[PDB]
């Protein structure tokens, strides 16, 4: 069985306001992976909180989610167009908003007309996509707040797009699709389990993949993250896959990848 | 002069709740660096918001700051010891809490007894330090919320420690000290201006430096960030400085650096 003081620490994690919208099985998995590394379960709890913030919490806060909820409601009015204002509330979509036009111009012909699109670790990106005519996507994420907002917005707009819970460390999505998006995802997945990026890429049942990385440059060249991600990606990419194209849009390094 | 629509976009940034505690000169500098790269000043505004979130906002939210305020008040009662609970509210200090004992055991003999310590881009770290007997530090940061909390806590505890506003892209701190801490700082500084890390290290007026990097590992080895930071650091380190020691504590790669 489980130690009682360990369960109290896990309980503090599971009842935390900040984690209320993370998949509980993910919270538990992270904590149990860390629990054998600290003598004090309260130290495992702090370590799990940090881990969970790094992999999902930092992109969107708890009350910015209710704020995003109310903004997207004003967008379906068709007056406000605070659609930009809502998508600005998740760190990964706000990063993409200023280059979104360039991004769709350069990526959408790869996806194909009316493609069935899987958006893996989707955050709020399926709302951005859907606004730009890509309305047949299936998002998935461990952040049930993201999932909920996507489904609500899609049903209100008449999109076929939907989202569902998914922890990519314990599930390789089995859906069929024309394309899958792995945007700003592989580094944080590989941080959670060595080899997991290559295992995911080799097993997805979509012939075209869009894989992207953040270039954490902000006017200076930084420590060279873009080249480091590129080298790593080219080294782990399964031999069954081939890069069709590479380019950088608004501090996002984008790869168009084809199944050979 | 400045374009009026550009100033309206800057004004939206300067009046934003999320930025209310960032140094205004820093907000303006970031926006003016980006303003010549977008045709629409509202796109420069979104880009500046993203930049500013990456360099300072993501570590601590706006209301977690009032929460930290109320927790630290209960700690000076000497009953609650929610000191751990407050320091858990800034991402960089919560990362360090579980290894803090190991961290002080391994770093403090380098600082020296009753050292005068500069804490550059200090976040809430001077409160963590001060609790552990390092009570003569001068923190500095662009986050005036951090600065305010540090000064309030220090005066209530009787510490000599203080903090002040400082933008490390436009100022090389001129203070004299026994040691300076550059913790989880050089990558984000170098992302803002190429060469700025080496210029800062070569000009600080302290004979001992503690320089640290996040190892963004979470159970998997990720893309190899630790080795990448190590290689970069060894390449940019000014020849007037020498690494005395290196070790990793709680996903922080730590260098003890001596002026030769
Ligand atoms: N193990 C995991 N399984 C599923 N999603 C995960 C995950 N680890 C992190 N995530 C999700 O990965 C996302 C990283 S931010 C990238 C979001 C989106 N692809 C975009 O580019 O806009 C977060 O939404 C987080 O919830
Ligand atoms: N140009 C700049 N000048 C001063 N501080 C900066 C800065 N860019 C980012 N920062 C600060 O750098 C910090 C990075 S988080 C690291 C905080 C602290 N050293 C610790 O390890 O706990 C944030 O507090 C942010 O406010």
């Amino acid at each position: 069985g489980m130690d009682e003081r360990a369960q109290a620490a896990l309980d503090a994690l599971l009842s935390a306001k900040n984690l209320r919208d993370v998949c509980p099985e993910t919270v538990r998995r992270v904590f149990m992976e860390l629990l054998p590394r600290y003598r004090k379960p309260k130290d495992a709890e702090k370590a799990a909180r940090t881990h969970l913030h790094q992999i999902t919490g930092a992109f969107m806060t708890a009350d910015a989610q209710k704020k995003a909820r109310a903004l997207l409601a004003r967008w379906n009015e068709g007056d406000e167009s605070a659609l930009a204002a809502a998508l600005s509330l998740h760190a990964s979509t706000r990063e993409r908003l200023p280059g979104a036009d360039e991004w769709m111009r350069r990526v959408s012909p790869f996806l194909g007309a009316d493609a069935r699109v899987l958006d893996l670790a989707c955050g709020l990106n399926p709302i951005l996509l859907g606004s730009m005519g890509v309305t047949n996507a299936l998002g998935m994420d461990i952040h049930l707040g993201c999932v909920r907002l996507v489904n609500e917005t899609a049903r209100a707009r008449g999109w076929h797009t939907r989202a569902r819970a998914c922890d990519l460390l314990s599930e390789i999505p089995a859906e069929e699709a024309d394309a899958a998006l792995l945007m700003k995802l592989l580094p944080v997945l590989e941080a959670q389990k060595t080899g997991r990026a290559a295992e995911l890429l080799a097993s997805l049942r979509a012939p075209r993949l869009v894989v992207t990385f953040p270039t954490r440059t902000l006017g200076g060249r930084g420590v060279g993250m873009e080249k480091h991600y590129a080298d790593w990606f080219e080294r782990i990419l399964p031999d069954t896959l081939s890069v069709r194209d590479r380019f950088t849009v608004s501090d996002e390094l984008v790869y168009l990848v084809e199944r050979t």
